[PDB]
């Protein structure tokens, strides 16, 4: 169940190898989606975003005040469906400001998603959105 | 030692929903490299080649005949650091036309390869062959 996440940043030389760094966070694999390998570039994504993409990104949601969003268009398992039907190979979620996201997603489901669903919160969750806020580029690998 | 590989082809619609097609088969981590996840799109690379793409790539080999490339600029597996050096996350090698790759690649190596090295034969060879030879656009996810 427990999820390792790397973030890796890159830069390409004149010679065109590249310059790579890599940042290792943890997480949770929910049982909503499969506990599977994925990996593919970063979109950042605000939940109502969830209300195009070249096909296998990660997405990066940092879910809202429960009491910002109190009638949300769909669940927070709904959301990573549409995103994945919308290409994501993978969704992590951040659930810092809306921690009950969890019960919802350590649900069992019969029908879960066939792509990993993980979640984030604490210093993971701080390391992750510290890197996703600043590089327009980056490159998640998910597994474990 | 046992790798997954899917190979994944994919369209999207008007609504911006992609549909998906999905081919598995099965490959071996070499001891060159980490028995890790890989995710990535594949670029056909002939071997020669390896004497710019995004970072990230899945390296799709077909080993030539050994009598073809008698005098080889690099080892298989020097090949495959240099695939990774430009931004492979995975290098798969089809070693049907060259079986004695496999020899080399199995030798355990003191400082190995960071990132996955696999290599198909027989039917498995085939299938992943086919797609990448048809489609321009497709997707590795490697595992296990």
């Amino acid at each position: 169940e427990t999820a390792f996440v790397e973030v890796v940043l890159f830069e390409s030389s004149p010679s065109g190898d590249y310059t790579t760094h890599t940042t290792g966070l943890t997480g949770r694999f929910s049982r909503a989606g499969a506990m599977l390998c994925a990996e593919g570039e970063i979109v950042q994504m605000h939940p109502l975003g969830l209300c195009l993409y070249e096909y296998g990104w990660v997405g990066v949601v940092k879910l809202e005040q429960p009491e910002l969003d109190p009638k949300p268009c769909l669940t927070v398992l709904g959301k990573a469906k549409r995103a994945v039907q919308r290409g994501a190979t993978a969704v992590i979620f951040d659930v810092s400001e809306n921690p009950e996201a969890i019960d919802q997603l350590n649900q069992g489901s019969e029908d879960p998603l066939k792509r990993p669903v993980v979640y984030v919160k604490g210093a993971d969750a701080i390391k992750l959105m510290n890197i996703v806020n600043k590089q327009k580029v980056a490159r998640a690998r998910i597994q474990h």
